[PDB]
């Protein structure tokens, strides 16, 4: 595992959106409607590498959640691993 | 706010120690033996920027193993005053 902190461009503004669809579709948390993905933003690449995981701090609803999303290397299918919150912000 | 992943070498592991030192004098968890800061540990670098620039002081966050299990430690300094203080200790965490 390395790390490192990845900008919140729209590529990683849509991991969030992603990450509120698949917890829309959970139901946990009701319906959310995604605000923005904020920083930090950390990305782990999983080794040859076989995937990542990015772990998000995203703004749904006026609410703060911690996401991790995974990501296969060779498939490119994605995963929500967890969302939980709200929390505070970082 | 400016974040950044730090590395984990002593300074780090005694923001580790610090972390568990306090969290044992608070006394909810049975006691806790530290054993670990692991990677990845970020560090935020606070700024004043109305007026003269300068830095203020840094938030770590940390994954602290004590016990073999892995905790989240967010912890604050002040430069001035070495002021270092626990704001949060949770746990246990799954690994990241």
């Amino acid at each position: 595992g390395e790390w490192e902190i990845i900008d919140i461009g729209p590529f990683t503004q849509n991991l969030g959106k992603f990450a509120v669809d698949e917890e829309n579709k959970i139901g946990q948390y009701g319906r959310l409607t995604f605000n923005k993905v904020i920083r930090p933003c950390m990305k782990k690449t999983i080794y040859e590498i076989k995937g990542y995981e990015y772990q998000l701090y995203v703004r749904a609803s006026d609410k703060l959640f911690r996401a991790d999303i995974s990501e296969d290397y060779k498939t490119r299918g994605r995963k929500l691993l967890r969302f939980n919150g709200p929390v505070p912000p970082p």
